């Protein structure tokens, strides 16, 4: 198998519109969560969200937007950033050896709802002719593949909150086995009431912190009460090692492990044992210690705990376990985007020699008192190997491990 | 690389509710297309569809339906059929070596729209707590993985009309490279106005045959005027060869080629050159002649022709080219389900020694007069190798090649 490295990154997040802004937010534990007035107007329990703050029309031209929903527009921006970061030529973007696996946990629900509404109000013609590529589940891959003239692999994986972890892992495999030499991998999610309501109706999102939105997402806090939804996008450029070296690429890290398993248990709640198998599969090809864990931890009563038990099973407790810091306490949960964004956060922490605080822990849940959950930012630390989990509804598990390239 | 075989099949189609009914429909060129009264009531131009005729509540129990949209309910039925056909034990379904890649071109648009509507009419709580798994893009994998207790790989690929071809091809790869020994692969699509309208608004669906619905889908006919939408599902059980042989499996065929490429050209129209590269990639590992082509051909003016040119480029024209018969003339276009359904039709034709008519060609388009488009069913033919194309919006291409197992 060939070795595979990350040569460029792009991101649109609730905690920044590029990697520099995201880094600053991570350093400073600056929350991306705000009040969602619209949710209040619609009668939601949860009235908080993690909204990007970015001017799409300034960054994606009108014709380029014809087939974009908002989530895939953010993904286009992230793609542009990743291409610029990697320093790719047009030929390097568009060739038979270069593909795309780019996903979202859902398509544009707003397109779907607006189309249904206008059909009934004004007639089917008024849907217009450009809705399918926005509404289809492959929207993120189809739009970017077309616009960037991708010639190799082109499809989307979805797996709920595991989506963009699986996108990256499958892209990794493609390169490992010699089918492609370069891949754009990642994903996105729109932020829209028509999606958020589905989660509010299940009681899954935080509602006890509406009056202090910035602290509503609080993985590992005793009084956590559900996740905070977000939107955004991320892209990694992946290359086989020889390709990267020969062109003088930047190497943000090497992908050294990938796990993908299934709980076969409950639709909404994790089993724990599936996560253990997933992490072990990712670690089976890793020779170095893990220096930092970016957990799935979404700030839910039922979710944060089984993953901690899985981590304890593999790594132990206390100082011998890698430091754990839940970035979702700052960012919220961006669904399809979360895996790739967490890969980016982890790689940026590796680049900058720090581990962020696991934010908003006002009182640690005593169930986790034995674990090295990061209570204050750790500075001047050399991270060489980082692990990130993402687990999704339907019992779907994905883990990635990235390593600092030293030969 | 390991060899990979198809050991079980299941299907819910506009042309039958199981493989026996589908076979009879193929033999007899019995159309699955009917009038869609609802489309007329809503003011659509297109008033035809390919609707399954199956009693879901008789085949999937109530608790089992909690997280199903209609499309994934059909997929559950197809999964049950495939498991029964393969003769698998519960242990063979549920183990770490057995996974699922199961997709849909979209999720349940009806869930999404009904939820938006009820939110505004009666409030967010009235969405109920079970909508997310229906509405998410990974619905087909999540629901089946959970219910069937799948422990290995679990995710969905989507790629518009290529969806379930890519699902099968990626599952094939998983087995080839030794990551899994058995996979359930395929996909589904609901049939619902909230999806169909998106295509009617683009002018993509047939509207000149509303008064003779059965003949509206007519690939290669001079007067074709757009596709006919359908819903349904299909599943293949795939196994590495040694696994299959050791358990006394039925072997419907061996997967011997898989192509996946990207046009990087237009969102809706194919380029042709991408299809050529895709077919060549599938054929690069195939040593025998192709005996039958199951084309993408959807009965569109702009789609049927570039694929025929791609076929001419690779195979030639006239008698030296494999016979071509477009099953979509009988079935319509079931979107996410179409790739796996066409694999099943092709395998059933192989099993039964016939090639179906390419139906509803009242006047062949003179542009295709040089090609071996099947005008009348061909009987008593031994098919050994069959090729099936599926191409999707966003320039996404997938081709599969299946071969009769003879050692
Ligand atoms: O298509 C709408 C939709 C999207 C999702 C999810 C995204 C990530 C986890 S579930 O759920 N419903
Ligand atoms: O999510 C709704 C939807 C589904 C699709 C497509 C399915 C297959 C090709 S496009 O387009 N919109
Ligand atoms: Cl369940
Ligand atoms: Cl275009
Ligand atoms: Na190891
Ligand atoms: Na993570
Ligand atoms: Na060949
Ligand atoms: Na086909």
């Amino acid at each position: 198998m060939r070795r595979v490295v990350v040569t460029g990154m792009g991101i649109v997040s609730s905690i920044g519109s590029n990697t520099e802004e995201v880094t600053a937010s991570l350093r400073e534990a600056k929350s991306g969560i705000s009040r969602a007035e619209e949710y209040a107007e619609l009668g939601f329990r949860c009235q908080v969200h993690g909204a990007p703050d970015i001017d799409i029309e300034s960054l994606v031209d009108r014709r380029a937007m014809r087939f974009h929903g908002r989530g895939t527009a953010w993904n286009h921006i992230a793609m542009d950033q990743a291409i610029a970061d990697a320093g790719l030529t047009e030929e390097e973007v568009s060739n038979e050896r270069t593909g795309i696996i780019m996903g979202s946990g859902g398509p544009s629900t707003r397109t779907i709802v607006d189309s249904a509404d206008i059909t009934r109000e004004k007639g089917p013609k008024r849907v217009g002719p450009f809705a399918v590529p926005k509404a289809m589940s492959s929207t993120a891959s189809a739009t970017l593949a077309t616009f960037f003239k991708i010639k190799g692999i082109n499809y989307s994986i979805s797996s709920a909150c595991a989506t963009s972890n699986h996108c990256i892992g499958n892209a990794y495999e493609m390169i490992q086995y010699g089918k492609q030499d370069r891949m754009f991998a990642g994903g996105c999610e729109d932020l829209d009431w028509t999606l958020s309501v589905l989660f509010d109706a299940m009681g899954a999102m935080s509602s006890k912190y509406n009056d202090t939105p910035s602290t509503a997402s609080r993985a590992y806090d005793k009084n956590r009460d559900g996740f905070v939804i977000a939107g955004g996008a991320g892209v990694l450029v992946l290359e086989d090692l020889e390709t990267a070296l020969a062109r003088g690429a930047k190497i943000y890290g090497e992908i050294v492990g990938y796990g993908a398993t299934s709980d076969g248990y409950d639709m909404v709640a994790p089993s724990g044992e599936g996560a253990i198998r997933c992490m072990k599969m990712a670690l089976s090809t890793v020779t170095s210690k893990i220096d930092y864990i970016n957990p799935h931890a979404t700030s839910t009563p039922a979710g944060d705990a089984p993953e901690i038990e899985a981590i304890r099973q593999i790594f132990g407790a206390g100082d011998v376990c890698p430091p754990i810091a839940a970035t979702k306490s700052l960012t919220g949960h961006s669904l399809g985007a979360t895996g790739v964004q967490e890969a980016i956060y982890s790689l940026l922490m590796m680049q900058n020699n720090f581990i962020c605080e696991s934010a908003h822990i006002e009182e640690l849940d005593p169930a986790f008192a034995d674990m090295p959950i990061v209570r204050k930012r750790i500075d001047n630390v050399q991270l060489n190997t980082v692990l990130s989990n993402s687990f999704g509804f339907g019992g779907t598990n994905a883990t990635l491990v990235f390593q600092r390239y030293q030969g």
